[PDB]
């Protein structure tokens, strides 16, 4: 359900800046908005639309992510809509909040070098530097908006490190870029029939049986977790994703543990790629987990 009196934001409010990144059918701009969440208050938001070469299907594709977002709701987990311009004679526009320092993957692989496990005193206290505190709190932070989004009913079926905001004051949000991502371009995507599709990420269920549920969800957890103890790098190194990675995958192959890794968080990982769904921890368990190492690190 569409409901307008709530959602419904006035084009002539809204100054579009300049576009953030690079995509296929849809583009995502960074713009400024007058009092779209408080009274009179000008406010930095990010805007989801289409681009020359998108068809009705996508303009399609994009009203139901508008109606999606609407029932799930906001987490601060998660990449909360602010509001919408839907009425005739102008573009379809999705509204979100502005996550300053862009996605986790990039973020990571540009600080690998400001990191340091622990800080030890005096000097590396005024020094922003990333340590396994702050990689543990990212972590925590995904399982529990998947927990949400699990308690809302539904499934990611696209995530990883790539589809991960920051924001101010450490938190981390789940996004979908969907067609503002140029996935024909873009190597994380792989050719596999007449779609490309994220290999590296899926779980086994889902790349031999085409099967997605919030295990297969959890398998990608699994990776997203390799990708932060990593510091941003590609997964699976070295290895050609083809007809006998998929088959090794299958007979219980797994990626070794990262450079900067905890044991426990590996082992983790390992649970996370368990062969059998059912066996997999839910994303419940995992905030449970990883609520207790944050403790256990502090
Ligand atoms: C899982 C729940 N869910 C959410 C959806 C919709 C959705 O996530 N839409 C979406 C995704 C990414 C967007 O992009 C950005 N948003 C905020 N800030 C950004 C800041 C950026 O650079 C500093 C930037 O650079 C590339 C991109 C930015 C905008 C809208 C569907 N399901």
């Amino acid at each position: 359900p569409y409901d307008a009196s709530k959602w419904e934001f006035p084009r002539d409010r809204l100054k579009l800046g300049k576009p953030l990144g690079r995509g296929a059918f849809g583009q995502v701009i960074e713009a400024d908005a007058f009092g779209i969440d408080k009274t009179a208050t000008c406010r930095t938001v990010a805007v989801k639309m289409l681009k020359e070469g998108a068809t009705h299907s996508e303009h399609r594709a994009l009203m139901s992510e508008l109606k999606i977002l609407i029932h799930i709701g906001h987490h601060l987990n998660v990449v909360n809509l602010l509001g919408a311009c839907t009425k005739p004679g102008g573009p379809l526009m999705v509204i979100v909040e502005f996550c300053k320092f862009g996605n986790l993957s990039t973020y990571l692989r540009s600080k690998r070098n400001e990191f340091v496990p622990y800080k030890v005193a005096p000097e590396d206290l005024y020094k922003d530097f990333l340590t396994l505190e702050h990689l543990i709190c990212y972590s925590f932070q995904v399982a529990k908006g998947m927990e949400f989004l699990a308690s809302r009913k539904c499934i990611h079926r696209d995530l990883a490190a790539r589809n991960i905001l920051l924001s101010e004051k450490n938190v981390v949000k789940i996004c979908d870029f969907g067609l503002a991502r140029d996935i024909y371009k873009d190597p994380d995507y792989v050719r596999k029939g007449d779609a490309r599709l994220p290999l590296k990420w899926m779980a086994p269920e889902t790349i031999f049986d085409r099967v997605y549920t919030i295990q297969s969800d959890v398998w990608s957890f699994g990776v997203l977790l390799w990708e932060i103890f990593s510091l941003g790098a590609s997964p699976y190194p070295g290895v050609k994703i083809d007809e006998e990675f998929c088959r090794r995958l299958k007979e219980g192959t797994r990626m070794r543990a990262p450079d900067y890794t905890t044991p426990e968080m590996y082992q983790t990982m390992l649970d996370c790629w368990h062969g059998e769904p059912s066996q997999r921890p839910t994303f419940s368990e995992l905030v449970e987990h990883l609520g207790n190492l944050l403790q256990a690190n502090a």
